[PDB]
């Protein structure tokens, strides 16, 4: 009745020689009191691992943020779960403090209440491809001040004249779980992104979508908008994508937020930009001197989004990035991030659903 961890497990890390590395011998959570241990099922893989290098590689610390698995624990101070449930969520992968916690391993624990339990329509698969996007969505639209929509609500906030967001990189995992949290909160998405994702980019809730690479496009959308888009999200955030967010912005202003810290006017923009540990209210070690530190009320705000998100989600009201699956171990997901990090994968999110042993 009391729970034993393993005495060692697979995980994936990175090396003291900048290297992402299978370890076969990595140790394994301690159970806190108020969360669930858990044997990962499925991960997913996201640009957020591959960039896990440099200085921003704590060696030996597991990588890995989506997870799905088994509940084969139960801590002492949890209770509405148990032992056999299968629940989903975010890990704070890479993290110094807690280098035995990462999505990446064959055992985890539950962190913070940035998790929910699987619904029983979902596999481990469609779940694990969620948590990073719920997290982000979330991050972004509380950055551009926007609310998070409510789970008992039986239709979106009426707005007779059209609240618009531009969502530039419409077919990002990112994007088309915004997409769908923006339009049941009221919001219009307008997004860009490449003409084989069109129908996707709809699907998730774009009114209407455009190829980046249009001449003048950003002319189009400020047209489209009559000279007072507010909002944009950038889910690329590189050069390119912060001058057309700019150039799209209406003439009285708006709010820039981007999913990275972005690249090196007077127009009258505000700016943020979402970090990721943010969600677990935790802090991080960047950026760059002092980091940021952690708060009960970014605490407390990933809680009620992913009380909020798992009943959506519960209810068919948001649905997964579209998946590619493998069927493998720890050598698929190291494999899965090179993937990535060459930009190969296109309006899919790359899942590994693990097969043990
Ligand atoms: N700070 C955080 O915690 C956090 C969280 C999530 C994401 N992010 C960042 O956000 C970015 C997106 O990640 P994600 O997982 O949401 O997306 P993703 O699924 O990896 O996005 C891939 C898509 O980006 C588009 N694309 C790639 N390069 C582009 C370019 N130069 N210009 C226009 N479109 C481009 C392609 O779309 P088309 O083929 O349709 O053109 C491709 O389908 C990554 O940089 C990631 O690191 C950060």
């Amino acid at each position: 009745q009391p729970f034993i961890p393993p005495p060692q497990q697979t995980a994936l890390t990175v090396n003291d020689h900048d290297e992402v590395t299978v370890w076969n011998a990595a140790p394994c959570p301690m159970l806190p009191r108020d969360q669930v241990y858990v044997r990962v099922e499925a991960v997913a893989i996201n640009p957020s691992d591959t960039k896990m290098r440099g200085q921003f590689a704590t060696p030996w610390a597991f990588l890995g943020t989506d997870y799905a698995g088994t509940v084969v624990a139960v801590g002492s101070d949890v209770t509405h779960i148990q032992v056999g449930d299968r629940v989903y969520g975010a890990q704070n992968e890479m993290c110094p403090r807690t280098p035995d916690q990462g999505a990446f391993s064959q055992y985890t624990v539950t962190r913070g209440r940035v998790w929910a339990k699987i619904p029983k329509g979902l596999s481990f698969e469609q779940a694990a491809a969620l948590p990073a996007g719920i997290s982000t969505a979330g991050l972004a639209m509380k950055l551009l001040g926007l609310p998070l929509p409510s789970p008992s609500a039986d239709q979106p906030p009426t707005h007779s004249k059209p609240v618009y967001v531009l969502v530039y990189g419409g077919s990002t995992a990112t994007a088309t779980v915004t997409m769908q949290m923006l339009r049941l909160s009221g919001y219009i998405p307008i997004a860009t992104c490449s003409p084989h994702n069109f129908d996707l980019a709809k699907s998730r809730g774009a009114e209407e979508v455009f190829d980046y690479r249009a001449p003048n496009l950003a002319q189009t959308i400020r047209t489209y908008t009559k000279n007072n888009l507010r909002y944009a999200l950038d889910c690329i955030t590189n050069v390119e994508s912060t001058t057309f967010c700019f150039a799209a912005i209406g003439r009285a202003g708006g709010h820039y937020v981007s999913l990275n810290p972005f690249p090196e006017t007077r127009k009258m923009v505000t700016t943020d930009w979402t970090l990721g540990p943010t969600i677990f209210g935790e802090g991080s070690t960047w950026p760059a001197p002092y980091g940021r530190p952690g708060s009960e009320e970014e605490r407390q705000f990933g809680e009620d989004l992913w009380r909020i998100a798992g009943q959506l989600v519960e209810d068919g009201r948001l649905v997964h990035h579209p998946l590619r699956v493998v069927q493998g171990g720890f050598d698929h997901i190291k494999q899965g991030m090179e993937l990535v990090r060459k930009g190969e994968l296109s309006g899919e999110k790359l899942v590994v659903r693990l097969e043990g042993p």
